[PDB]
C-alpha cells in the first residue's frame, strides 16, 4: 500500500541527452537513430530574443555553426532544418542508446515525467501534469531548455515535451516533440502569461477512489447527483466541469470499489461544500488533481482493501 | 524556479536490478559485480514465517536451490552466505553495467530515492526519507521486495536501502545493504507497529528557506527566539527539538538569504502558532520536512529572487 507521486524509471531517456551550443548558447538536445532534436531558440544571442525571425536567424548558420557533445564524445553536425520550434539537427553517428519510442501529443489533464537536464547531464526527475492552462508546474533553471517530458508503456519511451521557458508567475511552457507549442506561447524574450487556470475533475475523483482501493471510506455518503447539479456546484469552485466521457473512464476504478461514479461525485460535493474538517486523505489536506485514472490503476492494488 | 519532490535519475540503477526465486517466492535482487542482493525471506514458504530460523532455513538450501533471471538471461550461482537479513549470492558473470558505487547506512531525517520493482523489472521511482521511527512512507505492493533506495553523488551510488515489509498502518520498513534493518524490525510475519512519529524540524526550516530563495518572505517576522524557547515551542507541536549543530547546518542557506536561522525559527514559530490563514507556501498548505538542506542547494538557484 501507500500513494506516491510516481515517475518513470529514466534510464531510456538518460541515453539520449546530449548538449547542443551555438555560439554562446548551450542547452540541451534529444539524440535519437541520427537525429538531435533541441529549442531552436539555441541559435539566438541576447541581442535577437526581444524580437528573433529565426528563418533570417538561420539561413546565416551552417552545420559547423553548432557544436554537439554526447558525454565525453563531439559529434559531427551534417544537415540541419527547423521544425517549427525546434531544430533537427542529422549527426553522423546513430545513438547506440536509441530506445524504441513515439512522439505524442499529449492532453491537458494527462501526466508525464520530466527528467531535467543541464549541460546534457540528467540531474533529477519528478512527475507533473499538463494544466487545462497548458503550463506545468516544474522545477527548471538556467540551462534546463531542452529538457524533456515522456510516458513509458511496455519499453516504448512516448516524448511529449521539450522545454523552452518560465513564465512570470513561475510556471514552465514549451512543446512537443515536433515543435508546437502547448498553449498559447511564444519563443520570443516578451510579456506573456499563463491564462487562469482549474482544478482537473476527473484526477481528483480519480485519487478519491485510491483513497477508497486503499481502504479509506470516511468521506463517502449515502447521497447521489445528477450531473449537472454536480456541475454547478464545479463552477462555483473552478473545477472543470465533468462530462459522459469521463463519468465512462472512471468505469474500472467504480467497478473495483463499488462506488457508482455519481455517489462519489456527490462525495466530491460535499467536500468542496463542507471542507474536510481538519482530516486528511491518502495523506493529503488538500484535493490532489496531479493522478489520472491511469495513474490510479497502474500503482494501486488490483484488490481493494475492503 | 519551481520546487518539486525530485529523485535521482534512476539508471544506473535499473541496470542492477534481477529476479530471485527459491521455491515458489518470487522477488527482487540488487546485481553488483558478481554478487546479488536480496530480502533472506526469500528462501522461507508462507509456513516458515510466522517463526523462521534462517540459519535452520539456509543450511538445507543449495546453489542450486536460487535461481537468478537478468532480463532474458539465467545467472548461475555458485556461492551462497548470510549477512544479518540479507543473502549473497555468488554468481558466474560480473554485471557488465555495475555502476560506481558504495553501500551507506543513512540516518533518520535523511533523504533517497527509491526504484519500486517488481519480477526484476522496475516499475517507477520517487524520493522519501527516513522517518524518526524508522520507517518510510513508500508505496510498495506484493512482488515489490528486494527494491532499492539510493543516491547519486558525482556519478557514485550510494545504496542505503531495501525492502523488506510494510507495517499494519501502511508504511515501510527493511534494510540497509548489510542486511541490518532501519529500526526494530524483525523479518517475521508478526505483529509490529511503528513508535510514534515526529516532524523533522531541521527539513521544515530548510524549505522555508527555498520559498525564500524562490522570492516569498510572507510569513517572515520582526521577533528572534532563542533555542530554549523554540523548543518549548516545538514539543508541543510534536517538533523534533532543534540543535546548534543543525542550526550551524542552516548557515549556508541563512546566508544566500539574509535570514538568520534564529529569525527563521521564530517565523516557524508563529506558524505553528498562528497557522497559515489560507495562504501556501512553495504551493503547499502544509509544513513540508522531506526536504534536506542539501536537497534545497541542489534543486534552487544558487541566487535568491530578492
Ligand atoms: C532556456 O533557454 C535555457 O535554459 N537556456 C540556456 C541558458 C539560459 C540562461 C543562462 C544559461 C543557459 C531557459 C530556461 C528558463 C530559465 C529560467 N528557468 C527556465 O525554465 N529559457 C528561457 O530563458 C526563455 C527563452 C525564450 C525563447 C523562449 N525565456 C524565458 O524563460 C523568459 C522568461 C521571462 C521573460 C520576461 C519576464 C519574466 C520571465
Ligand atoms: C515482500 O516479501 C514481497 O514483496 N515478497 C514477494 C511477494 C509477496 C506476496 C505475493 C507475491 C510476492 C513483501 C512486500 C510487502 C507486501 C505488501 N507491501 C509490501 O511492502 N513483504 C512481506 O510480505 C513481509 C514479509 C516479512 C518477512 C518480512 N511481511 C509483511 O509485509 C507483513 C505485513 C503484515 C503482517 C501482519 C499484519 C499487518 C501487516
Amino acid at each position: 500500500s501507500g500513494f506516491r507521486k510516481m515517475a518513470f524509471p529514466s534510464g531510456k531517456v538518460e541515453g539520449c541527452m546530449v548538449q547542443v551550443t551555438c555560439g554562446t548558447t548551450t542547452l540541451n538536445g534529444l539524440w535519437l537513430d541520427d537525429t538531435v532534436y533541441c529549442p531552436r531558440h539555441v541559435i539566438c544571442t541576447a541581442e535577437d530574443m526581444l524580437n528573433p525571425n529565426y528563418e533570417d536567424l538561420l539561413i546565416r548558420k551552417s552545420n559547423h555553426s553548432f557544436l554537439v557533445q554526447a558525454g565525453n564524445v563531439q559529434l559531427r553536425v551534417i544537415g540541419h532544418s527547423m521544425q517549427n520550434c525546434l531544430l533537427r539537427l542529422k549527426v553522423d553517428t546513430s545513438n547506440p542508446k536509441t530506445p524504441k519510442y513515439k512522439f505524442v501529443r499529449i492532453q491537458p489533464g494527462q501526466t508525464f515525467s520530466v527528467l531535467a537536464c543541464y549541460n546534457g547531464s540528467p540531474s533529477g526527475v519528478y512527475q507533473c501534469a499538463m494544466r487545462p492552462n497548458h503550463t506545468i508546474k516544474g522545477s527548471f533553471l538556467n540551462g534546463s531548455c531542452g529538457s524533456v517530458g515522456f510516458n513509458i508503456d511496455y519499453d516504448c519511451v512516448s516524448f511529449c515535451y521539450m522545454h523552452h521557458m518560465e513564465l512570470p508567475t513561475g510556471v514552465h511552457a514549451g512543446t512537443d516533440l515536433e515543435g508546437k507549442f502547448y498553449g498559447p506561447f511564444v519563443d520570443r524574450q516578451t510579456a506573456q502569461a499563463a491564462g487562469t487556470d482549474t482544478t482537473i475533475t476527473l484526477n481528483v475523483l480519480a485519487w478519491l477512489y485510491a483513497a477508497v482501493i486503499n481502504g479509506d471510506r470516511w468521506f463517502l455518503n449515502r447521497f447521489t447527483t445528477t450531473l449537472n447539479d454536480f456541475n454547478l456546484v464545479a463552477m462555483k469552485y473552478n473545477y472543470e466541469p465533468l462530462t459522459q466521457d469521463h463519468v465512462d473512464i472512471l468505469g474500472p476504478l467504480s467497478a473495483q470499489t463499488g462506488i457508482a461514479v455519481l455517489d462519489m461525485c456527490a462525495a466530491l460535493k460535499e467536500l468542496l461544500q463542507n471542507g474536510m474538517n481538519g482530516r486528511t486523505i491518502l495523506g493529503s489536506t488538500i484535493l490532489e488533481d496531479e493522478f489520472t485514472p491511469f495513474d490510479v490503476v497502474r500503482q494501486c492494488s488490483g484488490v481493494t482493501f475492503q
